[PDB]
């Protein structure tokens, strides 16, 4: 029964640990209906990221007591390598479950994200573009670029894709280290890898197509303001 027992918790541990994080990777973004704007969307986004990333950290807490449980159970000294050997195994699949479970969320944004799913759907638009005539060229509220200043739509969703490398901090490691990164270990998966430069490439295909729409109006419009008013002089003679 010692032995039995013994056993069982140590099952139980493993089986507790997997459980949390498949329930902790959810829904990375919701979609609330119709179009708002952009700062708007990580105004809303930020209320829900706030409560998916304490859900996380929630989570992260009882399997780290779990883990706790096991050595009580086990009753077996931390020093001893085959504790270590076991409590890194621990720690590999907590991480596998968050490359996981970031994947689903970074998946789901890609199925928004890119457009030829969203033409097949009528789901169609999701953000929402202001244009604004600029002396200089038409420039956009959102301005279609990585920018690396003020507000863009690259910005926000490099922004978006962040929070999901931010859930690494709430596992806190495993063992042996009380300070530990998972953004390194995440970042290295090829899995990750892939879906990140997956939503990259949708974003320029946007990018380009929009620019050539842009240019219809470009053409003439942009022209037209550069032009001086005494210029009306030059048609005459």
């Amino acid at each position: 029964d010692q032995l039995f027992e013994t056993v069982n918790k140590m099952k139980d541990s493993l089986q507790k640990i997997h459980k949390s994080l498949a329930n902790f990777n959810v829904k990375i973004i919701e979609r609330k209906n119709r179009p708002m704007s952009p700062d708007d969307y990580d105004q809303f986004l930020k209320a829900i990221f706030s409560n998916k990333l304490t859900i996380v950290k929630d989570n992260g807490n009882q399997i780290q007591k779990l883990v706790k449980e096991v050595l009580d159970a086990v009753k077996a000294d931390k020093k001893q390598n085959s504790w270590k050997n076991y409590n890194d195994y621990v720690n590999v699949i907590v991480i596998e479950g968050i490359s996981t479970a970031i994947q689903t969320a970074l998946l789901h944004l890609n199925e928004q994200i890119n457009p030829v799913f969203i033409k097949r759907n009528d789901i169609s638009p999701l953000f929402d573009i202001r244009l604004e005539l600029g002396q200089s060229g038409i420039q956009f509220d959102p301005e279609i670029g990585e920018s690396s200043n003020q507000l863009t739509v690259r910005n926000t969703i490099r922004n978006w894709i962040n929070d999901f490398f931010n859930i690494a901090g709430t596992i806190q490691r495993l063992d042996t280290t009380m300070p530990g990164d998972f953004l390194q270990e995440i970042r290295s998966f090829f899995e990750i890898k892939q879906c990140l430069a997956m939503i990259t490439q949708n974003l320029e295909w946007i990018e380009n197509e929009c620019n050539q729409f842009r240019a219809r109006f470009d053409t003439y419009s942009y022209l037209w303001t550069e032009d001086e008013q005494i210029s009306f002089n030059r048609f005459l003679d």
